[PDB]
């Protein structure tokens, strides 16, 4: 029952000659690898690509640092990977360039705070993936109306209805729980899921993907339930991501000081907001494929989109 959006014969043909660019630039192409004593013949697809993974200094202050990132995923032997900070592209020209030489297919997106009039004045989050490089400009747009028009200590916002306008070669992942769509599932304002929807079925039509995450969050594994049965009725499709916010494990520790930091508070405040999970690393395909065995449909969707996803 839940819809795996596959890469049209357009895009399958957009995504080949990607992976050319790839090979051409930096000499070698993970996707097209054959393992030592392996063979061409026995090849193989992903089986899941990382579409939202933020640097170190994402939201906070400091350089985008997109080296170790590439550096991860290939150690990872992972053939694609996005980037996608905080309504910002700063870290992009060093990850296409680091991508290229380490053979892997670079992904380009950003991660928003939404308005809309339809939850009044309250913030929402979206992932933003350029497919094409209409996608990227209306990306670039979108980052710069952001702040164009000002911004208080919410930070920049973008208004949902701009993505009307600059809705051409861009796929969007729903924002989970913290998504317009998954507050309201959690919620269980039916007239509002409904609404917010059609928006998508409208403007976004196989470009809106439901977002899937299992990172012990609380509401996480509700609003996933919740989701999945939305996907089911409605014919939407769900996809994983594991929100990446460091690289290893281990990088937790010093991740919840800086942004304690930023947000001022101390370690020992219980009331320092605590939106992260020590799970929110660069984890392994096999980590994911685990993780989500009951939902082969959310991974299958992050390969369709990574072919899909075509900025040169």
């Amino acid at each position: 029952k839940l819809r795996v959006v596959f890469a049209t014969d357009e895009e399958i043909a957009a995504h080949e000659a990607r992976l050319d660019l790839v090979q051409k630039k930096g000499g070698s192409c993970l996707w097209r690898a054959t393992r030592e004593s392996g063979s061409i013949g026995s090849m193989s697809e992903p089986r899941f690509v990382h579409l939202r993974v933020h640097s170190d200094y994402s939201m906070i202050d400091g350089p985008a640092k997109t080296a170790p990132l590439v550096k991860k995923a290939a150690a990872l032997g992972m053939p694609a990977l996005a980037i996608t900070d905080f309504t910002n592209l700063c870290g992009l020209v060093k990850f296409y360039g680091a991508g290229h030489g380490a053979g892997i297919k670079p992904i380009v997106g950003a991660d928003f705070n939404v308005q809309c009039d339809l939850l009044g004045d309250e913030l929402t989050h979206l992932t933003v993936l350029a497919a094409n490089n209409t996608g990227y400009q209306n990306l670039t747009l979108l980052i710069s109306k952001a702040y164009q028009r000002g911004y208080g200590a919410a930070g920049p916002i973008i208004d949902r209805d701009w993505l009307i306008e600059l809705n051409e070669g861009l796929i969007l992942l729903s924002g989970g729980r913290m998504g317009d769509v998954g507050r309201s599932l959690l919620r269980g304002n039916s007239a509002l899921v409904d609404e917010c929807v059609a928006f998508y079925e409208e403007h976004f039509p196989d470009r809106y993907f439901l977002e899937l995450i299992r990172t012990g969050r609380p509401d996480e594994e509700s609003y996933l339930h919740a989701a999945v049965e939305l996907a089911e009725a409605r014919g939407l499709p769900v996809v994983a991501t594991n929100d990446v916010r460091f690289i290893d494990s281990s990088d937790f520790d010093a991740h919840e000081i800086r942004v304690a930091i930023h947000d001022g508070f101390t370690l020992d405040d219980p009331k320092r907001p605590r939106n992260y999970s020590p799970q929110q690393y660069m984890r392994s395909e096999e980590e994911m494929c685990e993780l989500f065995a009951d939902i082969p449909e959310a991974l299958a969707n992050t390969v369709e989109i990574a072919k899909r996803c075509n900025v040169t």
